[PDB]
């Protein structure tokens, strides 16, 4: 089916069609019906096969806009690099225009990112190190997080972010919906899913 056939807010559809996106890729077609209704998923898919929208869309659909100054984020996306955090934050911003998205990453100063958070955030896309930092400073509050996404989990293992990722997940409420994306499923990823997810459906589109 095309995107227009799924139960997506009109504004989200408008955003998709404007960029010539009309038909879900394999990972999106299998994941969306599950994700849209709140279920935990594990997604195995390579880069370039549309994994990003497979979680951006469900975030866009679940979260209503809010006007509350200083509000805590309701969605958390963790990525292994500053580069990927900025790409993902840009995409989420495109498909979810009703939300305030804030990217958070190392390699720069603390000032600009901290002002954005304190002013208010609906969704935070972040590398694990910089997220922990702001959590530890009482700047990033993860207690209202309704959706948590691990993007390229096997890569975060590779970058050495495991202790940090676990701490960040622990901080979110168990009431959360969890989405783990990863090309490979190393021992650490499996443990993570047993520990943080609820009866996740595994979807694999690798050749």
């Amino acid at each position: 089916m095309e995107f227009k056939d799924f139960p997506l807010k009109p504004e989200i559809l408008e955003a998709l069609h404007g960029r010539g996106l009309t038909t879900p890729t394999p990972i999106q077609a299998a994941a969306l019906p599950l994700a849209l209704e709140g279920k935990d998923l594990i997604g195995q898919a390579r880069t370039g096969t549309g994994k990003t929208l497979a979680f951006a869309l469900p975030i866009a659909e679940r979260l209503a806009p809010s006007q509350e100054r200083g509000r805590k984020p309701r969605a958390l996306v963790l990525t292994p690099t500053r580069e990927l955090a900025l790409q993902v934050a840009s995409e989420l911003t495109a498909v979810a225009p009703h939300l305030k998205v804030v990217a958070v990453y190392g390699g720069t100063g603390y000032g600009k990112q901290k002002e954005a958070l304190l002013r208010g955030a609906d969704a935070v896309v972040a590398t694990p190190g910089r997220a922990l930092d702001y959590l530890r400073q009482g700047v990033l509050d993860l207690s209202r997080v309704e959706v948590a996404v691990l993007d390229e989990a096997d890569e975060m293992l590779s970058m050495g972010f495991e202790e940090e990722v676990e701490a960040l997940l622990s901080a979110t409420p168990p009431s959360r919906q969890t989405l783990l994306f990863s090309a490979t499923l190393p021992s650490w990823a499996k443990r993570l899913a047993e520990r943080y997810m609820k009866n996740p459906v595994l979807i694999n589109v690798i050749k």
